[PDB]
């Protein structure tokens, strides 16, 4: 029943940003690949994703998310959101590539509820 927010930022300089966030949260990234890095932060509970943008001058929000523990949680979330009247798109186990629900806010900000 626990979850944590996911904050995905599109950054102009991945290397600079990896350094900054390591110092900010006091821990190194969990995964680094060309073009992206992930941090799993304990306090505050957070999944931080850094995506190389390079074709822009300043950091911008890429997407937002809620990372849940299992497939059953994604299902419950999907049903609750749909019941609430939100327009949702869902991909889930009945084995899925990824168990996930997508919704978008009125200002265009995209949200995803998912399992790692």
């Amino acid at each position: 029943h626990m979850s944590r927010v996911q904050l995905a930022l599109r950054v102009p300089d991945l290397e600079a940003s990896i350094g900054f966030y390591s110092k900010l949260f006091g821990t190194g990234p969990a995964k680094v690949r060309p073009g992206y890095a992930n941090f799993a932060i304990a306090e505050p509970p957070l999944k931080l994703v850094l995506i190389e943008g390079a074709g822009e001058d300043a950091t911008r929000l890429d997407h937002l998310g809620v990372e849940v523990e299992d497939s059953a949680q994604v299902g419950h979330a999907a049903r609750r959101l749909k019941e609430s009247g939100l327009a949702t798109v869902e991909e889930n186990d009945t084995h899925a590539f990824q168990d996930k629900v997508w919704v978008t806010g009125p200002g265009g900000e995209p949200w995803e509820v998912y399992v790692v």
